[PDB]
């Protein structure tokens, strides 16, 4: 019921991710930026956020911001 995601991105750039599940609930350090096609956008910074899904699965994401 607990899945972990980890990915690196270039600090300052915009990251586009696919929602892990339809109409899931989100919680994180930055406001949610919903987009079309079950996706969402966020500015790359070292942070953590999570989604709670209807099937009981919780997805925790960790973004590692890096230079260059």
């Amino acid at each position: 019921c607990e899945l972990y995601h980890y990915q690196e991105c270039v600090r300052g750039t915009t990251v586009i991710l696919k929602e892990p599940c339809p109409s899931g609930t989100y919680e994180g350090n930055s406001p949610f930026h919903p987009l079309a096609d079950n996706k969402f956008a966020l500015t790359c910074t070292s942070t953590h956020f999570a989604f709670a899904c209807a099937d009981g699965t919780r997805h925790t994401y960790q973004l590692r911001a890096r230079s260059v």
